[PDB]
């Protein structure tokens, strides 16, 4: 069983994290378009467009899944991509949906979603969301957390007024957060750290993580069988692969 | 008169484009950047070097008589190659900007710190420049988050304040001369002089080299209206964003 992985550059290595910890597949192909991220910086035409390229580099590799890891394109090219596309491709947001289906029973609950300025402008969340008749929806494009985290700035002063910038004018409390972001797992403790600090919460929120929702699905639907795994990008492979330690750390 | 292009990564050539509009230099002026892939600062020099070739045939239909390569990145890494392989003459930002310093700056020792994005830092371009100038006394610093802080706007207040001191509190050589050596640092010129002023006890603030007004300046020594704007992403976006760094 030989899949496919896309991402926009290094973020989708929080997904590869769930997916090598699943035990799902023999061999996976990750590709990061390394020489134009950001996406979600971009507009639907460009990302549309990106995400059919992505399909062309994956086909001498014969892969027989396509997983997009990136948020962003799966907001704005999965429709395109499926399209002209004979093998299956999964993105991201609808396996976080179903994962929202299990552990969040009031469709009254206070969801936020977090993305980039894309993935929040598309609406994909809020109206895969409604569709399942959740009501109470916030969303916020929280673009600056992906340089951040690109940079290692993963807490102290910089991370944390960068937080309280998007986070200030929040009307809604949130119960459940989506980290609707390659990136964002990263500093899930410091979000959740964030709110419980500044709204004197008990608890935390839920946070929802796009890798482990993508993982729960992918196991419904492929029996339980460590993978062999390329790495290509189209900046500088190395640039890229001496990250993946660091990410799936 | 001439009829020219200017390339850049994406928008912020248009602080380079601002000072080209005031000083009147041009009859037409056709403008790229290359949104769809934006930025350049933070990939590797065989990727930027092939953007600055790609480039090189987007403006080969509309018959320029000289290409301004606006980006101080693909100017650090990308113009020898683009010079090579194109039949009309290519200024970059960099070395108009060794010839202000050379006017403004007399004394070799002065201590000059450039700032600009990981590759232009690490190309050495202004080092070496500097240094073949006579210049004893060079700093540098990568100071890549001011890129993205200002491409969302963020101009004033804590966020960028902890940025800059984020990125200043570990120099050690308190500036004379600062090289804006990047296309988005004009816009928190001020913010950059109040940083070293405040923090200093300066009675006034080090000199800021502009890569814009320092093309301008060269070009004038040189060369003693129409703007068309394209991108390679979406050209509505771009110039909604022409407009609002244009003003
Ligand atoms: C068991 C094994 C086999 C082959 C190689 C190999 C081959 N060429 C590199 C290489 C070259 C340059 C820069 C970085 C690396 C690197 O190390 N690349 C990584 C890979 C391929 N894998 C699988 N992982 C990983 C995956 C999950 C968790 C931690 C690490 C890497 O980091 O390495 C490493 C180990
Ligand atoms: N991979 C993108 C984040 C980085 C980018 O904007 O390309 C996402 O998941 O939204
Ligand atoms: N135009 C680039 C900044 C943005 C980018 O990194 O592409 C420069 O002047 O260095």
């Amino acid at each position: 069983m030989k899949i496919g992985v896309f991402d926009s550059g290094v973020g989708g290595f929080s997904v590869l994290k769930s997916l090598l910890k699943a035990r799902l597949f023999d061999e996976i192909i990750y590709y990061g378009d390394s020489a134009r991220v950001p996406y979600g910086t971009k507009d639907p035409t460009t990302i549309k467009q990106f995400g059919l390229e992505a399909l062309d580099f994956f086909k001498p590799h014969e892969i027989e899944l396509l997983i997009v890891a990136c948020n962003t394109a799966s907001a704005l090219a999965l429709e395109e991509m499926q399209k002209y596309s004979k093998i299956p491709i999964v993105g991201v947001i609808e396996p976080s949906i179903l994962a929202i289906k299990r552990q969040v029973e009031d469709k009254n609950a206070p969801i936020l979603v977090l993305g980039t300025k894309a993935t929040i402008q598309s609406n994909a969340y809020d109206n895969a969301l409604k569709q399942q008749g959740y009501l109470n929806i916030s969303h916020l494009a929280t673009s600056l957390f992906v340089p951040l985290i690109e940079e290692s700035i993963l807490e102290g002063e910089l991370l944390e007024t960068c937080m309280h910038y998007y986070f200030t004018p929040l009307e809604i409390l949130p119960e459940v957060i989506i980290l609707g972001c390659t990136h964002f797992p990263l500093i899930a403790q410091k979000i959740e750290g964030y709110f419980m600090g500044h709204f004197a919460l008990p608890t935390p929120p839920l946070l929802i993580h796009s890798g482990d929702a993508i993982v729960e699905y992918l196991q419904q639907k492929y029996a339980l069988k460590f993978p062999k795994v390329e790495f290509h990008a189209s900046g500088d492979v190395i640039w890229l692969e001496r990250q993946a330690k660091e990410w799936l750390k």
